[PDB]
């Protein structure tokens, strides 16, 4: 990718920009509202949110007062844990589509796995879908396991698997296993809700290319080919963060971003976090 | 007790309506705004919502809209998950109030204990208790665990654990571990979301009384000394519902109802959910 309108091609063929604005812990309103707003009139042409940020309203508002035409847009939200099963996230999915003031949405996501529920919900989602509601449809937070599963019997698919990603959790097995499949890889947290960025190691490398630490994992992200979503409130942060079809880092610099693994979580664990 | 307005005195002598509305899927704005003053005007005096629920300001709306003095109501929210720690409870606190439009609350919450970070998330709940912003301080969806757990480091002692509670899940030892620790139970999810009104059981024993199942478990609930919470987003239910002052069930109904129990959840296991 060479700007921020760059697309990946989903199986489907719905393109998904490789970029993103995520917004999480993100207050609803006018926060919300004028991220959005930073985000697209700087370029941005994807938005993820969730039912569960409490936000769609204000997301909605930054799109209109956006100024760009709704279908250069990408737009993303999750059906919440509790509103899991075949009805319920039907039901769910209009009340996103109403807040967002949107008549289809771009992505929908079942947030999490959970224990029991995600296989009706993906009954679900493949229905909307056929009726022409959502674009594509995948799965957040999902492990190999969950996947193998949900594929017994799917009819549709799943086209993106959005599970936490960076420097100290990096995939490994369910990068492979994806790609393996043509479900694309999406990163959430990827500046490690900001808890990488005093690492040694990236402000090294970030020194030599004259870059923040952000921007060093973001195009991290790019080069590894799993799209991504980094969250901020302060626009400065959001161009600051877009900032990366400028340089790029050498398989040296990769494999030592790689070589900061722990297999190291600051989010649950889709395998413990169970209703 | 006798009336809707009667009382339940907590460890710290704060008296606490046995009975109140409970707010979970009701819509911000209007619609909670008309569920709690129809509640309100017919005598409720407490309501139940919390953060992650997302009408804090059609309730706080309702609150203010009903005409009855701040000092006669008895509002109660949540942390949500998602803020736990020392620093973000109070900050996540201090939104709740903003947005309800409260001075203080009079029942603060840890929504579920999770896995790592509720021991000082209550350290926050402790402080703004000793500032004086919280009237009192509780717990939701704790086992004797996570209790034992609790007071090993604790300064103050929860005055409340809200748990999931009904004939089909009655709740047997946690009841005798919080009666004996001077910590008063309160059900969530009453009438079991809606599951149990056409249970046999509780049929025949409506039917006798003449009232409906939804009062007769409510009836339960007071007569086992547990506070309780029902929602409804329709007045003439919420009439309905607080109309149990006026019957009683005997041993042999309570022992009936009782032995419905089946250990069986419509919401998480504490112990499952692990954030
Ligand atoms: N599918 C799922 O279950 C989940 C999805 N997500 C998605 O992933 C998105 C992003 O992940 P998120 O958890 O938000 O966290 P990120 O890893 O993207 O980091 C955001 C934190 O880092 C700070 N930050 C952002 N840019 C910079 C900058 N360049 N320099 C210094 N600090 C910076 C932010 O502060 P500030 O805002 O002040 O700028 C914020 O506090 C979410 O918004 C959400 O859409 C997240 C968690 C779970
Ligand atoms: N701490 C925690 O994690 C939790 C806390 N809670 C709290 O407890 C409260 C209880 O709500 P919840 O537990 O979800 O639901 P309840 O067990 O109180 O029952 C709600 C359902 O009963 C329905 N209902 C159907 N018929 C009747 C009737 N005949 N009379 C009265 N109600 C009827 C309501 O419909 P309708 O509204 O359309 O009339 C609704 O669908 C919550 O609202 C929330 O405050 C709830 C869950 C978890």
């Amino acid at each position: 990718p060479t700007s921020l309108k760059d697309t990946v091609k989903l199986h489907n063929g719905v393109e998904m920009p490789w970029f993103g604005l995520g917004v999480f812990k993100v207050e609803n309103g006018n926060e919300a509202t004028e991220s959005v707003k930073a985000a697209i009139k700087n370029g941005y042409r994807s938005i993820d949110t969730a039912a569960i940020y409490k936000n769609e309203e204000g997301v909605g508002i930054g799109i209109k007062e956006s100024g760009v035409a709704r279908e250069e847009l990408f737009i993303t939200s999750k059906v919440w844990n509790e509103d899991q099963g075949y009805e319920t996230t039907l039901a769910a999915f209009e009340k996103s589509l109403e807040r967002l003031q949107l008549d289809y949405l771009d992505l929908y996501l079942i947030h999490w796995p959970g224990k029991d529920k995600y296989k009706d919900t993906w009954r679900a989602l493949e229905k909307l879908y056929k009726d022409g509601k959502i674009r594509a449809i995948g799965v957040s937070n999902f492990q190999v396991h969950h996947l193998e599963e949900l594929l017994k019997d799917a009819e549709i698919k799943p086209m993106v698997n959005q599970v936490e990603f960076h420097p100290r959790l990096t995939q490994k097995e369910l990068r492979d296993y994806c790609k393996g499949q043509g479900i694309q890889l999406e990163a959430w947290s990827p500046l490690m809700q900001g808890q990488l960025l005093d690492n040694e190691v990236l402000t090294q490398i970030a020194e030599k290319h004259n870059k923040s630490v952000a921007q060093v994992i973001l195009r991290w992200d790019l080069q590894h080919g799993v799209v991504t979503i980094p969250k901020s409130i302060k626009e400065h942060r959001i161009i600051e963060n877009a900032d990366i079809f400028d340089f790029e880092l050498s398989q040296e610099d990769m494999d030592k971003i790689d070589a900061l693994n722990k297999d190291e979580r600051v989010g649950p664990n889709p395998d413990e976090l169970l209703f």
